[PDB]
Formats: structure tokens, C-alpha cells, sequence
């Protein structure tokens, strides 16, 4: 079906998407993240990180503790299914991941790991 989704992260700490459906027929799925805001990534950086709805918290928590030079992601964190890099105003990045890394029924969450963002900047992702 549509094996890609274009997402925007802004200065109001908002993603322009709250729900992502991944068609079971896609071998791969792509997320195209952009930043229409004016703020640099050190103050309003945004990334799109995917994990099971259950692993979100620890990923966010350890991510904030890792620092900007690590894209607010704990190094080698196995809970991260896929992730774009952290971007600031005017920047863009895409991530493509194997659909086979996802399974039906299980609920997934996509979110930004920049400190405090995940409270507003998060969403749902399901394999349908
Ligand atoms: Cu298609
Ligand atoms: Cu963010």
C-alpha cells in the first residue's frame, strides 16, 4: 500500500502525525522526517524513533541521558527498531526499515527522544 510516510517536527514540539499504519504487504517501510521550524537541533531537535509501545519509556529515559552528540539515543539500544537522526530547522532525514522486524497485534510507538519532547511528540504505529 503506501510504504512511506512523510512526517514533520516543528517548533511547538509537534509531529503532524499521531498514527502510522504499516501495510503487512510492504517489504520495507520508509519515514521521511522534516523540520519546518526555525530552531536548531540543540534546542528543538527532532528524531523519529520506533520501539514497542512498552519499550518507549526506557528508550526515552536513557536517550535523554546520552546527550546531543549521541542523538539522545543510548548507544547500541536494542529496543530501537528504527530511527532517523536528530534534525534541526531546515533539515531532513529518512529511515527505511524491514517490515519483518514488526509483528501483528503488538502495539508500537514512534517518538522523539530530545529531552521532554516525547510527552507531546509521540504516536502510534501498527502492522495491519
Ligand atoms: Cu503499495
Ligand atoms: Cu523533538
Amino acid at each position: 500500500a503506501e510504504c512511506s510516510v512523510d512526517i514533520q517536527g516543528n517548533d511547538q514540539m509537534q509531529f503532524n502525525t499521531n498514527a502510522i499504519t504499516v501495510d503487512k504487504s510492504c517489504k520495507q517501510f520508509t519515514v521521511n522526517l522534516s523540520h519546518p521550524g526555525n530552531l536548531p537541533k540543540n534546542v528543538m531537535g527532532h528524531n523519529w524513533v520506533l520501539s514497542t509501545a512498552a519499550d518507549m519509556q526506557g528508550v526515552v529515559t536513557d536517550g535523554m541521558a546520552s546527550g546531543l552528540d549521541k542523538d539522545y539515543l543510548k548507544p547500541d539500544d536494542s529496543r530501537v527498531i528504527a530511527h532517523t537522526k536528530l534534525i534541526g530547522s531546515g533539515e531532513k532525514d529518512s529511515v527505511t526499515f524491514d517490515v519483518s522486524k514488526l509483528k501483528e497485534g503488538e502495539q508500537y510507538m514512534f517518538f522523539c527522544t530530545f529531552p521532554g519532547h516525547s510527552a507531546l511528540m509521540k504516536g502510534t504505529l501498527t502492522l495491519k
